[PDB]
């Protein structure tokens, strides 16, 4: 019976006037911070080898080349990845005010400050209400005291709020929303971002017409090494993709559909996406609270982006990708040493968050999730009561509506999975050896190892469709081999195992052969079945860790 | 006219008497160090999860599960991986005495001491002359002082010699040979080894008949996490394999050939291998000096193992794998740290070592090496004069003899490579973007990136045979895509590129398509040929490393 507050605010949708440009486009080229280079305007900065040993160090500390970043201006210019028609939209000038919240943890100085400098340089002043930095219990000394003094520049426009304990990224974002009173809309940004020219007007205009639209900018890639900016490779060409997921709830992207394109008169106007990546988005501040922010059961590193996406869509909102508003996000490099917090019940925290989102939102679909991850089936996912009552009090639409009206494409790229026959370890009958993946993927060979019952790479499942699978990958027969190999699976590919529980037999269907192994050397292979080997007898047991 | 000092020892080859045991086989089963567990007799030790936080720490420090090793006896018993008929060989007892040298650097205590305990427990006392530990400049405190005092246990049988600077593994082994004077033969062992029962007699008997035979034991795998022992998966039906190399000089193993089997009366007697893995072997001490030990130009790593193998074979020696003598070596796990020295730019000095071995030993073969690695072609490999004079003074046989008389089977598994047409970066014509691999292998897609001229993943080569290759892998075209992908390669596979330097064109041969790129985002694809396009224009330039 509950509703959302009504739209008091009046706004006019923008108009596209080809060949006439403005009103939010800067008339003349943006002044470089340093003229010219090192890194303007997003021309790559390639260094070394004199800088080699220094660069690798900072990569260990930050996962980014801070050596380069340190010699690029905090006020650098940047390249325009925007489509041309973008330059010809005339916006109302009546946009809601914004607070941008940037959560950070141990962020390198120059990447965090260039982010803030980026926002100040390219957002019209009236609209920028405050920039709230949420320190999620930082370690490093340059982010305390030195930061407090520096921020005095900007005359109190920019504020920082420490967290007593490390709350985690999802909950940190919730605190941000609380700590940022001044703006009408919340604009969230990762702490290693560079925002593009005229990002704001296109981003905030759809929220203005309608307070239950949530806006996401197109997110572009900034090289961790070179600091050049590139768009993501997905979809449309133009290159418009909308956010999706497979049924283990991993984020995937898919091309913008013709069907959506039909809904829109012009190429560059916002479009509907079923879900957001998660780190950067815009909602009206009240409306976010009306959805109760982020489920406060998600511990860390959720799980977060999907929860809000379903809430907004199934409770009467829209989530829209705005092509005309672009933001660069720096992407990490190998060799970083920033580490997971210890957890006794694992990998409970993230997996547990996925189960929370599914159970409340997915409805009948939870079945697809549970056969992609059976390991999660009986996981203590916690109290979900108020979250289910919320959904019922606001008469929110079903996930089934969602999947057929707004998320129609997904099953075309990520097909529904077949139910499971069984899952768990594949252990040697009355032995303590298990088929162990070894983390091998795409072409490598599966081995035997001492059972640990910890799931992980000793966990498998059997399809009704006769696929033997670990994560996304299936095992099949190596050619020319009796060797069992792990590769990428497609719905009708490698339908070649059948498991008889009583027999203790896995049998390859195209040959006649039965799974068999050698205890030393630790090897797994298929040979003509002989009862009384007694290798070739296996059991499958649910791991079911708590 | 230089010659090796002749044999003066008279020794006789052992005799196999089936069904009669002895004479070096232990009479009764080996007593466990701790009765009732854990780790004996090489049962796997499976811990956790109470231990997991602790285990992951020690893996960071050592690359071994030290918490598991720490609770296994230094005197444990292990499993017998030897063939049964190994038990029935009767050896003379006339054998030579031996100094075992164990180089170490920051080795975990319990793995280093269990090695020594292993040797003391299973070597007959008369034959064990000393155990010389070479400390290559370790910093961990448990390896100093605590070690000196513990070692007093063996009444001075065991001795350790510190190195003033970290000399590196190869040179450390040379110092060992100098510092260990007592034995007639040198037995080298990695510092994380467990030697099998009756390893010694079979290992040292062939050196005894003939002072220019060099012996290698079969090297078995000790799991670095649960410490059960597994033989390596190697070709022979009996699991016997002989050491090889591809033409980039990467160590490889191949199955024991039928021809070698005709040469031998028995399944279990020693056999010829063209080269040794490197860490564990046995030579008569004088004879090693007569070969001038290890080329003192070899830098920290990159065998070295090959150098000695060619010396012994081409200067009148034999290198023999002894099945009956087995040694377990612990194999590392991911997560170590675990780190290279900073020297620029050999690069690497390791590549510099390979060129030293090739230039002196390979002869006309150096051509195969140089097209597998052209990057090495003009690398300052250093003074090689005395090493070439050695080969000439001793009248050493040609590599060509070597490859057709003793290493005939290599080119059957690792074919000679086709000459190169060009090699280097693949750069965009009058741009600063280069095709680069991103380190991608086996199925992934090759991208564009800012040129750095550092070789590495922006280095490629083109075959006479029309293969575009990086390391062992090839580029082909993977549909439905028009993207270019890397996979593993075979001599007649993916013969599909031709490069015209003047044209600035790479063209796909099966389609008519030409290599093309989009500068943003950085993408590489093959597209219909057009001459208008500046993309589709490429140079290939030798990157030279000094
Ligand atoms: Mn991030
Ligand atoms: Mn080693």
């Amino acid at each position: 019976y509950l509703t959302f507050k009504p739209q008091t605010f009046t706004y006019h949708d923008p108009v596209l006037r080809p060949g006439i440009l403005g009103n939010f486009e800067p008339k003349e080229p943006e002044p470089p911070g340093v003229v010219g280079g090192p890194g303007e305007k997003a021309k790559p900065l390639v260094l070394g080898p004199e800088f080699k040993q220094a660069i690798q160090a900072s990569i260990k500390e930050f996962g980014f080349n801070m050596v380069a970043s340190d010699m690029i201006s905090l006020d650098r210019s940047v390249n325009d990845l925007r489509q041309e028609e973008c330059k010809y939209w005339h916006y109302d000038e009546n946009l809601l005010t914004s607070s941008v919240v940037i959560v950070f943890h141990n962020e390198g100085w120059s990447t965090l400050m260039r982010t803030v400098h980026s926002v100040i340089k390219r957002t019209p002043r009236k609209y920028l209400a405050e920039i709230v930095l949420i320190d999620d219990f930082s370690n490093k000394e340059h982010l305390k005291e030195k930061l407090d003094e520096y921020i005095k520049l900007w005359n109190g426009l920019v504020k920082v709020f420490r967290n007593e304990r490390r709350e985690g990224l999802i909950q940190a974002r919730s605190i941000g929303a609380q700590k940022a009173k001044l703006g009408q809309v919340l604009i969230y940004l990762d702490a290693h971002c560079e925002v593009a020219v005229n990002w704001y007007a296109p981003l905030v205009a759809p929220i203005s017409k309608d307070r239950t639209i949530c806006t996401v900018p197109l997110i572009d890639v900034i090289n961790g090494n070179t600091y050049e900016i590139i768009p993501q490779g997905g979809g449309d060409e133009d290159g418009y993709a909308r956010g999706a997921w497979d049924w283990s709830m991993l984020w995937k992207r898919v091309p913008l559909t013709p069907q959506e394109k039909r809904l829109r008169k012009t190429k560059t106007e916002p479009y509907r996406s079923p879900a957001m990546a998660g780190g950067l988005f815009a909602i009206e501040r009240e409306f976010f609270f009306e959805l109760g922010l982020y489920d406060p059961g998600l511990q860390i590193w959720g799980g977060e982006n999907f929860e809000i996406s379903y809430k907004i869509w199934q409770c009467g909102g829209k989530l829209l990708f705005v092509p005309c508003s672009r933001v660069g996000h720096i992407y990490r490099l190998e060799g970083w040493q920033g580490n997971p917090p210890p957890i006794y019940v694992g990998s409970s925290p993230t997996l547990k968050n996925y189960v929370r989102v599914v159970e409340v939102w997915w409805d009948e679909y939870k079945d697809y999730f549970y056969a992609s991850r059976p390991e999660s089936q009986a996981l203590p996912y916690g109290d979900i009561s108020e979250l289910k009552k919320f959904r019922e009090d606001h008469n929110c639409k079903s996930f089934k509506w969602f999947m057929e009206e707004i998320a129609y494409d997904i099953t075309s790229h990520y097909p529904l999975p077949p139910k499971n026959v069984d899952w768990g370890e594949i252990r040697g009958f009355e032995t303590a050896y298990c088929i162990d993946s070894m983390g091998k993927t795409n072409g490598g060979f599966v081995e035997l190892g001492p059972c640990h019952r910890m799931g992980g790479n000793q966990l498998f499942r059997i399809n009704e469709a006769n696929q033997l699978m670990q994560y996304d990958q299936c095992l099949t027969k190596g050619a020319d081999g009796s060797k069992v190999m792990i590769t990428h699976c497609n719905l009708n590919e490698f339908k070649e195992w059948q498991y008889f529980k009583n027999l203790h037999r896995f049998t390859h269907i195209p040959s006649g052969k039965c799974l068999d192994r050698s205890e030393v050397l630790h090897q797994v292979f298929i040979s003509n079945c002989d009862s009384s080997k007694t290798t070739q007898k296996w059991e499958m047991n649910n791991i079911h860790s708590v």
